[PDB]
């Protein structure tokens, strides 16, 4: 398939055609990274919801596979859609679904029932009911058999929340080594609360705890996850819950986004650290401070120092109307997950996880240093649409802002600014003039995230630009900002801007990135 379209991310996953949302079923198994996803095999907006499937060996060069779980009744009257979920390798065959070949892979997902019906299990469901169901694969994920004899395996929200039957979703299941149990985290989405269950077999589930609400609650809670991450460089760890909400995303945005909490988990209960939860209902720990980082989910099958989350690189505010064809939506750059102590606080740090050396020029197309960069804007360089920028500079500069203007037309009336506000100690990303912003009024915005200089006073930014996106990794990765842009074909220029004064100790390098398709 030829993926050479305007706006087609060349180093982000998207399906060849049709609509995609949340990442699903993330599992590394026998050398392979599986990427499932919410998919419409019949259209370019949300509908007919199914699990698509793609694989890579390197989180970079993806190959699209056949549809894994195709909406039941697709092409006729649809009776069941496969909402979001997760996947594990049941290597010891606790489910019993293994035969005389491979052990089973097992998927746990939300069944959405668009019509009232009685299921093969003999259970009755109501119109718009959401329940938790399982399927299995004996061919390493290529094809899947749904567990029709008993699905759904978690039909109802826990009491006293039975009324929440339409909004009960997004199971993240994983093997908890310490308790030798399967654990699943689900979202009672309207209540801003998660429900945690255990199992010895993936079929029979017992409710063990509920978590939340805390922090951000200005939207329905979705896409919960729980993972053990390393802290700093020794042997300390902490558990982290990641969860989405829609709307009520990060300050400065309108729509969806992703928050987290740091704590401990004992196999049944997640206890948030005292400093991860904030009085009230507004302040939160944002995984990403930009508008287009949602439904972020973790990989099963990875070790402590190898953990990866993938996010949907879109926003429900306007996601249906991005000017893409014949696909809609991409995933963000996969995000390596760790914790670092920053300003005396265990803080999520992310790294851009692709095989960059396989696709990046070694020689920068642009590279400069300035002991003092003068106020104003430098000479223009041409970057193409796909590249990485490395910037560093002194926090003590007199400029009000320092930034790169990129994906810019030659006269820079079209541009996306990525920089730092010295007084506010914030990263900004201004896409107000970034190109096509016509399809939603909230799209043409300036976004912000906090970033304290390092110990030596240096602010560092790494910026990844692909055909319709910008991703900013600040400092060691403690602040990311992810933003779609839709620039015109000529918007391939860049320059540096020191506004209101000079910027000291500037270092700037830009490297070209090749296609992974
Ligand atoms: C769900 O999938 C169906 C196809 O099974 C889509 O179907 C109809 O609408 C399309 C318009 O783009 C046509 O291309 C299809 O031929 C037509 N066919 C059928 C079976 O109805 C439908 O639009 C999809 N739903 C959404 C919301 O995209
Ligand atoms: C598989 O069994 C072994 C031995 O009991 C154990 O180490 C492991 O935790 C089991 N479960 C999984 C999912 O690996
Ligand atoms: C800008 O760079 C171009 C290309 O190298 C060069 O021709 C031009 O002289 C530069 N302008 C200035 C003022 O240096
Ligand atoms: C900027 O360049 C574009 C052509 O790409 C043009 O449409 C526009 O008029 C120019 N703007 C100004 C202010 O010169
Ligand atoms: O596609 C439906 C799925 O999408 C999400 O709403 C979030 O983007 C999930 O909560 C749900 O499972």
């Amino acid at each position: 398939f030829n993926y050479d379209q305007p706006y087609r991310g060349q180093y982000h996953f998207s399906p060849q055609k049709n609509w995609m949302n949340d990442p699903n079923g993330l599992l590394y198994h026998n050398g392979t990274y599986h990427l499932f996803f919410q998919y419409n095999p019949g259209g370019i907006e949300w509908g007919n919801i199914s699990w698509g499937h793609a694989i890579s060996e390197d989180l970079t060069h993806w190959e699209e596979k056949p549809v894994a779980l195709l909406a039941r009744g697709f092409g006729s009257d649809v009776t069941e859609m496969y909402f979001s979920g997760s996947a594990v390798a049941d290597v010891n065959n606790t489910s019993g679904f293994g035969k005389d070949g491979k052990t089973p892979l097992v998927a746990m997902y939300t069944s959405y029932y668009p019509v009232a019906q009685t299921l093969p299990s003999g259970q009755t469901v109501q119109e718009d009911q959401q329940s938790q169901s399982i399927a299995y694969s004996l061919d390493d994920g290529l094809t899947w058999t749904t567990y029709d004899a008993a699905n759904p395996v978690i039909p109802n929200p826990p009491s006293p929340y039975e009324a929440e039957y339409q909004n009960f979703r997004d199971p993240f299941v994983f093997w908890h080594d310490e308790s030798q149990k399967w654990v699943v985290v689900t979202s009672i989405a309207e209540l801003h609360k998660l429900a945690i269950y255990t199992s010895d077999n993936l079929k029979d589930w017992k409710l063990v705890s509920e978590f939340g609400p805390y922090n951000a609650q200005g939207g329905v809670w979705e896409c919960p996850g729980l993972v053990k991450l390393p802290l700093d460089s020794g042997n300390s760890t902490k558990w982290v819950i990641t969860s989405g909400l829609n709307p009520g995303g990060p300050p400065g945005t309108v729509g969806s986004g992703t928050q987290y909490f740091v704590g401990e988990f004992d196999g049944t209960t997640f206890t948030p650290d005292a400093d991860t939860v904030y009085p009230g209902n507004s302040t939160a720990n944002w995984m990403d401070w930009g508008p287009d980082f949602y439904a972020a989910a973790g990989y099963n099958g990875l070790s402590l120092n190898d953990h990866v989350h993938i996010g949907w690189m879109n926003n429900w505010q306007y996601g249906a109307n991005i000017p893409t064809y014949p696909w809609r939506s991409a995933m963000a750059i996969p995000r390596h997950m760790a914790l670092k102590t920053i300003g005396s606080k265990a803080t999520l740090v992310q790294q851009p996880q692709e095989a960059w050396s396989s696709i990046s020029n070694k020689r920068p197309i642009y590279s400069r240093t300035f002991k003092t960069l003068s106020e104003g804007s430098t000479n223009t360089t041409t970057t193409g649409e796909t590249f990485k920028v490395d910037l560093s500079f002194s926090a003590k500069s007199k400029a009000s802002t320092f930034a790169i203007a990129l994906r810019a037309s030659a006269n820079f009336t079209e541009q996306t600014l990525v920089g730092y506000d010295f007084a506010k100690q914030q990263i900004f990303l201004d896409r107000t003039h970034s190109g096509d912003v016509s399809f939603d009024e909230t799209f043409a915005s300036v976004y912000h995230g906090p970033l304290t200089p390092d110990s030596t006073g240096v602010v560092k930014l790494s910026i990844f630009v692909d055909r319709s996106s910008v991703e900013v990794f600040g400092g060691q990765g403690e602040t990311t900002l992810t933003a779609q842009i839709f620039p015109s074909s000529d918007a391939v220029h860049a320059r540096l801007a020191s506004t209101g004064g000079t910027t000291e100790d500037v270092r700037a390098d830009i490297y070209k990135i090749a296609s992974t398709w």
